[PDB]
């Protein structure tokens, strides 16, 4: 089920990865973990999203589906063909783990901490239930970091 | 402190990331992070690791650091340069993350169900406390999965 106990993300780290076909991948997925199969769905539009790539608005949205298995969260990423740190990833990497990401209880001093320590926002944005902050972390860390806020 | 509680690694899920410089990579993240530095150590020698890549004994050893960040694991790798799933993917693909891992109870029959799904086992080994296999999910799930067991 995945579905035993709801999904504490305060307490689960999110692997972010980036794929052509979500329908492919997430067959892949559940019948590696021996899982029943995700739904799968489209990110919010600009007008809700509000999403901001390089410090410029962007179309981008993106197929998602999640996993959930103990302490972690998959979540499977097709993004289209608009502008984003996933299409990005995409076409310079080809599939593989994009990010991870940690939920935090406040973006605003978080960033603040991570700006003192001479960092970078490179996409952020909002979804229902939260926002997200991509940070600027790949030359240092091999991967890059995601804030996750939810309200 | 990272070690406020002791891990519990059955709750917990590892990600390893290949680096070529273990000091500075462990630096960043523990400045990153705002922890305290964890200590590197070199992986057991042939004697005690029986380590088998692609089928082949091999005599390679890793440094290796870790840290603790709720229901994550980062592990740090650098390894030498006998053959390895580590140097394979150093080599070509440059420092980035190398596998997600999670702990079973019973690695011999996890590792047949994985057989009855087509799988196969790329390295296996011991180290102090348990042992591993690395599973060939690359070209299915765009990462590849470790299997830990801890007696």
């Amino acid at each position: 089920s995945m579905s035993k106990n709801i999904l504490d993300m305060r307490n689960t780290v999110q692997i972010g990865i980036v794929v052509r076909d979500i329908e492919e991948s997430l067959q892949n997925y559940a019948e590696f973990f021996g899982v029943e199969k995700p739904q799968w769905f489209w990110t919010d539009d600009y007008s809700k999203a509000h999403t901001k790539f390089n410090g410029r608005p962007t179309k981008a949205r993106a197929k998602l589906a999640f996993f959930e298995l103990g302490p972690l969260q998959l979540e499977l990423i097709e993004p289209d063909e608009n502008p984003s740190t996933w299409r990005e990833f995409l076409d310079k990497n080809g599939e593989g783990i994009h990010h991870i990401a940690f939920v935090v209880k406040d973006m605003d001093r978080k960033v603040e901490e991570l700006y003192r320590k001479g960092m970078k926002v490179i996409q952020k944005g909002d979804f229902e239930g939260g926002r997200y902050a991509y940070i600027d972390t790949l030359r240092a860390l091999k991967v890059m970091i995601e804030l996750l806020e939810n309200y």
